[PDB]
């Protein structure tokens, strides 16, 4: 029981392939009790998140939304009960608008559909600490999940800068969670084949990008010493749990590679 | 002669003591001839600019303004003369609302404020490069002005936040300029005493981000194993120029550290 | 139970504060079955490990001896029995001669002595590897110490050349372990104040060394969001332990940092 | 004339293809004084320095020989004149037995060989500087050749981890050069077409070793932005160059990458 006794958000979940998802998963398996945050298709989600291993409230939340950011605390107390508090908060949540991906050129991309990405992938980083910390314990942990931007790439375009930012805001946020004994992390995953990933690689955005982003999927596997299966999650969420649980207690505005080892090898 | 029969555009005058001033004076005295771009007070500018070595003809661009940015290629041709095109561009420019930097908590600025923050600072890197690169020379560079935020630090805030995006948007940038056998690099200078630096210095920000930037200051010509210099700009400028000339071919997508050597010693 | 049913050889045990008491506590606080490896002062170190909350076995290695390194697998299987093998390796060993650190002018430290300090501290890792992996299981993992060499600092002098190196090797073993289904990961620990480090900040490296050593230190627990105890060495032995688990499983060539949060901080 | 009236010594000239050759070129056109040091087959290096564009003094220098570096500062006086000094260091000097490279596994490479190559290739980048430092002017340069390894790849093998050696190492010469009023720094260049490397491309270290080789060449073209032409080392020579000017002035104990852009560069 890794998460024994530990309360935690999640949000991130839209499908059952979303990593959200198996890392709710995993952490239920782990002991963990759970609340969730869903964005818009609130009767979707919930139908989807039924099939976890345990109940568990859900809460709507649009990052994009002051009132909602508002009453996100009152909420989740109201789910957890008052007395309680969060021990975790898993942050999976991203988007760009297509404008700023795939074959659409780079210099292309509007500043205010660039500005709603990196507002939804980056900024929210912070605004959900901001709500969240409150209600916090000490030895508590934050999570969201990063997609390594350090060198550009093809077809990611402007949601690679967005993690660019994000990694930045993690830092800062790591600043502000010391105070509440709180730590805050990213996990940079391999690529996994979520409901989006598959329409791009089908050709969603683009012939072109399809095709960068099935080579780079291919690359990603030949480089890493242990490889990397992008239709499997569980190794992601595995890694999410770790950071959650009491065993990186040192560890703060920091990046964990659950890559396959990928990032450290050029060949 | 290092800059000997260039065309370079140089943004980013507002004052002599800004850094742009002392890029453009450098490059005038290695023989570059100039188009200067100014933002909102052109009055003001063009008596700054009066003091420079030779000449040059200024226009006025304000990056949020896509109506500038669309006419900036047509407006610096008639200032070079039709049949003539750029072989630099200097991006000198950086913006951040005080909500997002010093005292005011890190979680306290509105997104709308650090969205325009991050349009000015980092966004408009790839705007003017969309701009300008239809009339640059093949072996043409681009070069911009960085500050190491690769770490968090005090009152820098959403700034840093502001630069880590700018480092991703130069990556992909360089993917872009490299089609037309151009360069793009960023110049991570240590830090220069300009007039919005004194007044933050001088507690225009919060008496507690004032001190933090003092030590800050400090720390960094402590570790510099040259020493660093904060009232001179002149090292940065020459190592723009360097950046500018034919003698760093091999170089794009970069950062080149005018730091003293601060960001490679700990203590 | 973290590590429940795994066996786990663990190297640099010299005294109770040593980094390697801890792991090896811990370790066997969660379940594992250890083995321990001891350099030159074996009946000190049986005394030593007598208290550790279960028995283990304790081999004699020398790094520096090939003798010692070929028959380590086959002295391990007996010590486990035939049929078992390891899960998990700990490599927590580390020397530099005084000439290669302290006072003593950086470049005055001889080549045979800097050459016996990379031996010792980076080779090894490679050659602990090369004897062990033949005798691993798959989902196995191999862990050594690290102190985060990015950036120079005084005093440490090539003890931090030899850490570099341990690091480029660590990406190396790892492309050698992945064919076993095997990690290898290292874990930069903050400043810990074991016999010798202590001995260090009393001056028995020099005066100049020591006041550089004791600054560093408390810079480090400023730096850190979350505090740094260098007198806590359990931080450390945690992090080392999660690494050995099945938590992290798509990780490897990679460096957890267990220092606080100290390097991605600036100030 | 970049650099007029400098005095540089360049090591690392054995053939007309080496990158000393190249640089010591380059600085000869644009006005450095040269004096050239070569290690072992003297009359050969006369016989190929010849053919550059000026006269030049040649020292032999083996940098495993500690009489030829305490020598090294009389002997290069003599050549330059009683009463001058150095501006410029070129390091440009590697050397890996077999045994640590190729197709003979990374585990195979006994010590000894190692720890050679790590004399030739990193520790003696400090005992450069150790003898010519007391014989250089403020404002002086130091530059060495670096090959980017911060992520492993096949076949390097040990020159990788001899590189990551040396990186450190520079780091803690420009602590040391900075007394001096001195800068060091190291060019990271792409795949150069010198004799060794196309002996083994050639498979002169075994066919896998040449066919990754040949892999990682093409890759390297691929993903540089302005592209990278292995058969040309002049890029790497002018970037040299621009180093050992006047022009980078606040750059010490750090990497210019002079690649193509290929490390910023993912796919
Ligand atoms: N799939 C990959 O290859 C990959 C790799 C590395 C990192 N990641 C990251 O993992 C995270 C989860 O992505 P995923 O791959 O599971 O995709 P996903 O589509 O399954 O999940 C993304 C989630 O973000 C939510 N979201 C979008 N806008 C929102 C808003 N305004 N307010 C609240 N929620 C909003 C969506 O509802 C969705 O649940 C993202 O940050 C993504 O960038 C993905
Ligand atoms: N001063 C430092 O310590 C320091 C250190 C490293 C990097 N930098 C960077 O150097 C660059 C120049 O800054 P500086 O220190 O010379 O400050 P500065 O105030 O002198 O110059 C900043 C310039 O940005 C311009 N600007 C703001 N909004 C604009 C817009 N909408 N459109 C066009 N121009 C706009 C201003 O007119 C001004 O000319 C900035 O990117 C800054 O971040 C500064
Ligand atoms: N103490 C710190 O501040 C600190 C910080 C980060 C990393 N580390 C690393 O942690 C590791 C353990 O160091 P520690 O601080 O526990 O010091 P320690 O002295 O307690 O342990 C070092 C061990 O290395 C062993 N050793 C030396 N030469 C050997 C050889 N020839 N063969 C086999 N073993 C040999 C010693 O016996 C000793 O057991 C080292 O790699 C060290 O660099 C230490
Ligand atoms: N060729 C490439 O693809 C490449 C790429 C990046 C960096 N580099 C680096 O550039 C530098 C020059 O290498 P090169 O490619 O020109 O190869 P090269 O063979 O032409 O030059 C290597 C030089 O090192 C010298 N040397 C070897 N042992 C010595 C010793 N004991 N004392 C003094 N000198 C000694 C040799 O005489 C030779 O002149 C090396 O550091 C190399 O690692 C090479």
């Amino acid at each position: 029981g890794l998460l024994d006794g530990k309360r935690i958000l999640v949000s991130g979940i839209i499908t059952d392939s979303s990593i959200a998802f198996h890392i709710a998963r995993v952490a239920q398996e782990q002991g963990a009790q759970l609340v969730l945050t869903g964005f818009d298709r609130l009767r979707l989600i919930q139908r989807i998140t039924d099939r976890l291993p345990a109940k568990a409230p859900l809460l709507e939340l649009d990052v994009q939304n002051e009132e909602h950011l508002a009453s996100l605390a009152g909420r989740v107390t109201e789910a957890i009960g008052a007395g309680n508090k969060l021990d975790g908060v898993v942050h999976s949540i991203g988007f760009m608008p297509q404008t700023g991906m795939g074959i659409n050129p780079f210099f292309d991309a509007p500043y205010a559909d660039v500005s709603k990405g990196i507002h939804i992938s980056a900024y929210s980083y912070a605004s959900m600490a901001k709500a969240l910390l409150p209600i916090m314990n000490p030895g508590g942990s934050i999570v969201g999940m990063d997609f390594d931007p350090s060198r550009a790439m093809p077809a990611y375009n402007w949601m690679t800068v967005a993690k660019s930012a994000l990694e930045s805001v993690n830092r800062f946020v790591a600043r502000e969670a010391g105070k509440y004994g709180v730590r805050s992390n990213l996990v940079a995953a391999g690529p996994i084949r979520t409901l989006a990933m598959s329409a791009i690689v089908g050709g969603a955005l683009g012939e072109e990008a399809g095709a960068q982003i099935q080579l780079l999927e291919e690359g990603w596997d030949q480089r890493a010493p242990i490889g990397w299966n992008m239709k499997d999650a569980t190794p992601v969420a595995k890694t999410v749990c770790a950071l959650l649980s009491d065993w990186l207690p040192a560890t703060t505005g920091d990046i964990i590679y659950a890559d396959g080892g990928a990032h450290d090898q050029l060949l």
